[PDB]
């Protein structure tokens, strides 16, 4: 599923992401627009033979089990497809360990070079929710 902008804004503070670890609304948004396009059935292979999997590409080296990242751990205990359901509710309970894992939303590289200390709040402009 490719969600909207609003869609996922509601879908994500819905599920418990607005200012969760303190990270307002519109950094989770921004995350998962230069993540995945807000796609997410979103898969990209990474250097080292992990893959990242969904809206907000959770890595298979941690977070989930895909059978082909070998000495990789599953800690959401989860299989990587799982990532990839219309239904965002597993991404979302994964990202809320990953960002609890001590360097916040600097796990996502793509957060800490395109959201990070921008204007995030504009993510969420114009939405109802
Ligand atoms: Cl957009
Ligand atoms: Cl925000
Ligand atoms: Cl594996
Ligand atoms: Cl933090
Ligand atoms: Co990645
Ligand atoms: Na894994």
């Amino acid at each position: 599923k490719v969600f909207g902008r609003c869609e996922l804004a509601a879908a994500m503070k819905r599920h418990g992401l607005d200012n969760y670890r303190g990270y307002s609304l519109g950094n989770w948004v921004c995350a998962a627009k230069f993540e995945s396009n807000f796609n997410t059935q979103a898969t990209n292979r990474n250097t080292d033979g992990s893959t990242d999997y969904g809206i907000l590409q959770i890595n298979s080296r941690w977070w989930c089990n895909d059978g082909r990242t070998p000495g990789s751990r599953n800690l959401c205990n989860i299989p990587c497809s799982a990532l990839l359901s219309s239904d965002i509710t597993a991404s979302v309970n994964c990202a809320k360990k990953i960002v609890s894992d001590g360097n916040g939303m600097n796990a996502w590289v793509a957060w800490r070079n395109r959201c990070k200390g921008t204007d995030v709040q504009a993510w969420i402009r114009g939405c109802r929710l």
